[PDB]
């Protein structure tokens, strides 16, 4: 488990990449990877913090998954669809998780560089229990999460393609 830059030193080509592993450096990936993200001027555990912490329009509940840097209750008590949730929240996932990964992988320049990295294969979550935002191990999970890491990255490449400075 090498934490670098260019895991795959530029990887082939139309590669697809099927990963689930946590635990490892293909567990970044992930976005339950436990890796301390800065958004909006707060310090969040994982991406699923703010995730929820927008899920949910409950004021004193939002500060519990603020609060809260344990990622797996997050899930847990986050898991409930009963308690109040956004009118738009079915189409708004999209916009809180995007802002959610570009702040993991562009708070880290090791993730950045490690994202740029992927390309250009295609990155796709497996996970063998919950098909969202993951294609799971059937085939059919809306794995628009890679997606939005490959389109993420695209953005960051633009930035990048912004290189005009007196060094290099």
């Amino acid at each position: 488990m090498p934490v670098r830059a260019q895991r795959i030193q530029h990887v082939m080509q139309d590669t697809i990449i099927n990963f689930y592993s946590t635990s490892d450096d293909y567990g970044d990936f992930s976005n339950f990877a436990a890796w301390p993200i800065k958004v909006d001027g707060k310090t969040w555990p994982t991406s699923e913090h703010y995730f929820q912490a927008q899920k949910f329009l409950d004021e004193k509940y939002r500060e519990e998954i603020r609060r809260v840097s344990s990622p797996m209750v997050a899930a847990r008590m986050g898991r409930d669809r009963s308690k109040p949730l956004r009118k738009n929240w079915e189409s708004v996932k999209e916009q809180v998780m995007r802002k959610a990964l570009r702040a993991k992988f562009e708070q880290h320049a090791e993730l950045r560089a490690l994202l740029l990295a992927t390309a250009p294969a295609k990155l796709v979550e497996h996970t063998e229990n919950d098909a969202y935002w993951g294609d799971g191990g059937h085939g059919k999970g809306k794995n628009r999460l890679g997606y939005l890491l490959m389109e993420l990255r695209e953005q960051l490449a633009i930035e990048k393609l912004e290189h005009h400075h007196h060094h290099h």
